[PDB]
């Protein structure tokens, strides 16, 4: 159950200039 993966990825996510 790789759950933990997706935490990696949208981490940046929230700070890709998205504001």
């Amino acid at each position: 159950q790789p759950f933990t993966k997706g935490a990696y990825y949208i981490g940046k996510m929230v700070w890709s200039k998205g504001y």
